[PDB]
DNA sequence: GTCCGACTACGCATCAGC
DNA sequence: GTCGGAC
């Protein structure tokens, strides 16, 4: 058949007669070019996840073998994130493949890609150079993974030229609309509104529907005919658990594929358990607003409330060979990073523990001050490569949940037991390895004086999470258990500052037509200048981004004002006249490398920004002389708590 | 509530152009 | 990291 007209979201889809490939052949990333299509018309997510069942459920019966570069295009990503593979093509170096591949000018392709806000729309609509040659041979899925990995492979000297012909070989050989998700691809903005638990649920549903491991013609191609409408739905959720629950416990599409396509999604549990060595995914946490919405939301249920640290979350493997392995929280390999760590396990555990994983923070610490330091002094540590010799920035742990325990899992239990088990079996080494400061309550006035102790001890807020009910380390049940509470969230705390708006820059995806980030500023008054402090993306609703647009515009200028310094910030896009004045709230105040605000009041050669800015609301009582000036933002910096602990 | 994709600062690690 | 939108 044809793979242009594959339409994956048709009623009764069958994965023999409704594929447009035969069986043993190669799946054509067309196929995947026109699911993305249908799945991108589409909002809701039901509907999304059966057009992409319907595409595995042809692959898992046609062309098994390619149902891991499949999944792995659908999720946009190079494959399991322990390895660290990245593509290293910036957004100019995709822009400058995409302009030679078809013929036009740089600054042509480059003026269409921001305002379309889509590169893979720019990509596609040209092919002035493909009436130049006869067609290459069609793309195959497992072909177009490939080279997306040879492309994230390439390092080294003139690196970048060898990325640019492979994504021009990519561009030769599209048809269609295969060029406008190559091109999305390889920018990182897939935009499909599908993810990672709609393709987990697509998956659970295609092997549940289609079973593998069947001889072709299958003999079962949809298991669901003879059920009813609540039989069918309770059965596919009961199957998407299983692969949610051992995914979250192993999430390698490498180690799960295989083992599905040979012994199903039944016998997937005993094959793919959590064990030490192998990243599993972190337990997140839901931002509560209040006291209040905490004691709702748990309801009568028994909590605990521990300090939130502010550092690195270091999740830590004890091999039962005695190897030691620490991932971060997207599962990268964190091992070589910490050999301070690596050296001090034998301090944290006693001598019955064989093996563990362990969820700690890893937090800069000062060992001639006995006091933690800020999030801004751990990131100058090195990455790789690192001999404990040369560590420069100590760093001490901060741990808060166990996971395994000589040779058993602890997922299934409840808070209470695990966090039992990590206090019997491990010591405290203060600044070097120390639980976190925990408190079992229900007043509310020990909850407040709590949540302000932690400031005053250097943390951002407290961590809330339940110890008997609902208290488990299952994420596939629910990925945010945990609750989180910080000062910045309560609307009273007062770290507002009124900015003026200096700069708009064009949006992309969501934001294409309109302004998606905008330059703020503050007045310095003693240079009678307007210094640039941060970039504001966030705390619009899609109206008043309308409203935004619509009432900048006219204050568009084809140049900055005199009196506008932004120094290495990044040059907006449009210009604006300085004259709105918007209420934005912050988490912190940083030392900036970048921006010029303040510069010379706290650092001589260093200016200050904002941790996570957002909007609030725009203060139309007050002008531009009236926002807050660099001496104000000089002052609160000084007065944060990790500043004043120095 | 869930899932997704807009957007933030920052600094190490990497590479093009010279 | 924060935030809002569609379901
Ligand atoms: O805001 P956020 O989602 O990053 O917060 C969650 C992260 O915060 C870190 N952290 C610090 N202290 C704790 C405690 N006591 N418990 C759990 N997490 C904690 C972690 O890095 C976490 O991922």
């Amino acid at each position: 058949l044809d793979p242009s007209g594959y339409n994956p979201a048709k009623n009764n889809y069958h994965p023999v007669e409704d594929a447009c490939w035969k069986p043993g052949q190669k799946v054509p990333y067309l196929a995947v070019a026109r699911t993305f299509e249908k799945i991108e018309e589409v909002s809701a997510r039901l509907r999304m996840v059966e057009t992409l069942s319907n595409l595995l459920r042809s692959v898992v019966a046609l062309s098994p073998p390619d149902l891991l570069p499949v999944l792995y295009l659908s999720l946009n990503h190079l494959g399991p994130p322990q390895q660290g593979l990245a593509l290293g093509v910036g957004d100019g170096v995709l822009l400058k493949a995409v302009a030679q591949a078809t013929g036009r000018q740089l600054e042509s392709v480059r003026a269409e890609a921001a305002e379309k806000g889509d590169v893979g729309l720019v990509a596609e609509n040209s092919r002035s150079t493909q009436r130049l040659m006869l067609p290459p041979p069609p793309l195959t899925a497992s072909g177009v993974f490939s080279k997306f990995r040879d492309i994230a492979r390439l390092t080294g000297s003139a690196s970048t030229a060898k990325k640019i012909d492979i994504i021009k070989g990519l561009f030769v050989a599209c048809r269609h609309s295969e060029a406008r998700f190559i091109a999305r691809s390889l920018s990182g903005r897939l935009r499909l509104g599908l993810a990672e638990q709609s393709v987990l649920a697509a998956l659970s549903q295609a092997v549940s529907l289609t079973p593998p491991g069947q001889e072709f013609p299958p003999a079962m191609v949809d298991a669901g005919k003879g059920k009813t409408a609540e039989a069918r739905k309770t059965w596919l959720e009961e199957q998407g658990m299983i692969l949610k629950q051992t995914f979250c416990e192993v999430p390698d599409l490498d180690r799960i594929i295989p083992v599905l396509l040979e012994h199903g999604l039944e016998r997937l549990p005993e094959h793919c358990k959590l064990s030490p060595g192998i990243p599993l995914k972190p337990m997140l946490a839901h931002p509560t607003r209040g006291i209040s919405e905490v004691l709702k939301r748990f309801e009568e249920a028994a909590f605990t409330c521990e300090y939130k640290y502010d550092g690195q979350r270091a999740q830590i493997h004890a091999l039962e060979g005695g190897e030691v392995k620490i991932f971060s929280r997207n599962q990268a390999d964190n091992t070589g990073k910490y050999p301070d760590i690596i050296s001090r396990i034998p301090k944290i555990k006693l001598p019955s523990v064989t093996s563990f994983i362990l969820d700690t923070e890893a937090v800069a610490w000062d060992r001639e001050k006995k006091q933690i330091q800020p999030f801004q002094v751990l990131t100058t540590r090195k990455r790789k490569e690192v001999d404990a010799s040369e560590i420069q920035v100590q760093v001490c742990l901060y741990a808060f949940d166990l996971i395994y325990l000589n040779g058993e899992s602890l997922v299934r239990e409840p808070l209470s037991r695990r966090r039992q088990l990590l206090r019997e079996n491990f010591v405290e080494t203060e600044g070097e390895f120390v639980f976190a400061t925990s408190l079992d309550t229900k007043d509310i006035e020990q909850i407040a004086e709590f949540l302000e102790q932690s400031v005053k001890d250097s943390c951002e807020g407290l961590m809330v999470k339940t110890l008997d009910v609902d208290a488990t380390y299952e994420i596939a049940k629910r990925s945010h258990n945990w609750l989180k509470l910080k000062k910045d969230y309560l609307d009273g705390v007062g770290d507002t500052l009124d900015l003026v708006v200096i700069g708009a820059y064009l949006g992309r995806g969501k934001r294409a037509g309109r302004y998606g980030g905008f330059l703020l500023a503050s007045y310095d008054e003693d240079s009678e200048e307007l210094q640039a402090i941060c970039k504001l993306g966030t705390g619009f609703s899609d109206e008043e981004l309308e409203e935004h647009h619509q009432s900048l515009k006219a204050l568009v200028l084809p140049s900055p004002r005199p009196y506008v310094r932004i120094d290495g910030a990044v040059i907006p896009d449009h210009w604006l006249d300085p004259s709105a004045v918007w209420e934005v709230k912050c988490a912190d105040l940083s030392l900036s490398p970048i921006y010029p605000a303040a510069r010379g009041l706290v650092d001589s050669d260093k200016g200050i920004s904002l941790r996570f800015p957002r909007f609030i609301r725009v203060r139309e009582d007050k002008q531009p002389e009236q926002a807050t000036t660099s001496a104000q933002v000089a002052c609160l910096y000084r007065k944060q708590s990790q500043i004043q602990n120095q």
